[PDB]
């Protein structure tokens, strides 16, 4: 049974959790609490990891880091990355465009100047969301009729960005509607209501935005 | 004949250029000069691009953005991404670990506080480089005997990081040796000596680090 190691936060790994749950995949978690950085520094080089980091995925022999390699791998095992170069690259484009939002948040969230940097990010964010709103015009999910992993990436980014600004989706009905549709997927619905859902923090606990024990 | 659009800078796209040259691939470039931001704002939505950005790749019907989707696509056309989920994920791990360095630089390079932020990045950088030095112990390239696209990604990151600190490879002989080996690849050697090589800037021209018309 594979292992997903990460902090007990949403952060980089939350979209991978959602995808594991959507595929009804078994996995145990190594969850590093806020006060358990020492427990991590003590396992870091003892896991057989060639690029030691968090998150890590361990599928006995397959010993993986980098959250994007991990999410893509799980999708790969279920044959969900694309059937030719073209489709594979559209998925990788969806992927990276979502990351522009999610990393956009992460890159300012630990800054002393978070509050002012917030203004410049929320100015840009409508252009970014519009690309996704247009893609979902006549298209149920990001890649058509079936879920792919960038759907869960997008879901995660909308969730996070709605804490930063509760009104940032009011111009984007198809995006509001996408977020609900992911929530209605029976597997996802059971997970978000379960003991395993980590509601908070969005970021590391020490962050100006999305940190702390509670919202 | 496909088109690679980008600023006339190294930036996000330089590793893709290197890979196109290694594969002896034909491509014309759209190169946005420093003073040509208006020329770009005027083509941005007229290219058939669903997530308009720079870089973009256009392979007639295939209309792509996001530099990581683009680099991976070109490699895909040459069957270089991996033959099973396992190998595909190792490549994606190599990829992302290199990006930790390259984005690590980009994320501070435009900051007012660049010079102090530089200190904290160069403190971390030896741990990051050590993972690559260890991987290249008994292994010619990052993935064994053959070049894969993360090799050119690593090359780009070493080049950039050596401007930040000319001595940052003095503890890492196998990495110094990797950088030279890429330079000795006949295709790469011809490109770096050619009119097409864009030596500078490393970043956008407005950057504190790696900017300006000249080094
Ligand atoms: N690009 C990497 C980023 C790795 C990273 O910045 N990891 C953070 C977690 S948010 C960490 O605290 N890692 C522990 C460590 O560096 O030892 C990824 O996608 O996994
Ligand atoms: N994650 C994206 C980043 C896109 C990006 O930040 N592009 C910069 C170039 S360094 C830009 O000036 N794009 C022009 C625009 O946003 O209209 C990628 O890898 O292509």
């Amino acid at each position: 049974s594979p292992i997903l190691g990460y902090w007990k936060i949403k952060g980089l790994v939350q979209p991978t959790r959602l995808l594991l749950e959507y595929l009804e995949e078994k996995y145990e978690e190594h969850l590093y609490e806020r006060d358990e950085g020492d427990k991590w520094r003590n396992k870091k080089f003892e896991l057989g990891l060639e690029f030691p980091n968090l998150p890590y995925y361990i599928d006995g022999d397959v010993k993986l880091t980098q959250s994007m390699a991990i999410i893509r791998y799980i999708a790969d095992k279920h044959n969900m990355l694309g059937g030719c170069p073209k489709e594979r690259a559209e998925i990788s484009m969806l992927e990276g465009a979502v990351l522009d939002i999610r990393y956009g948040v992460s890159r300012i969230a630990y800054s002393k100047d978070f509050e002012t940097l917030k203004v410049d990010f929320l100015s840009k964010l409508p252009e970014m969301l519009k690309m996704f709103e247009d893609r979902l015009c006549h298209k149920t999910y990001l890649n058509g009729d079936h879920v792919t992993h960038p759907d869960f990436m997008l879901y995660d980014a909308l969730d996070v960005v709605l804490y930063m600004d509760p009104m940032c989706l009011d111009a984007f009905p198809k995006l509001v509607c996408f977020k609900k549709r992911i929530e209605a997927i029976p597997q996802i619905d059971k997970y978000l209501k379960s003991s395993k859902y980590i509601a908070w923090p969005l970021q590391g606990w020490q962050a100006t935005f999305g940190g702390g024990d509670h919202p």
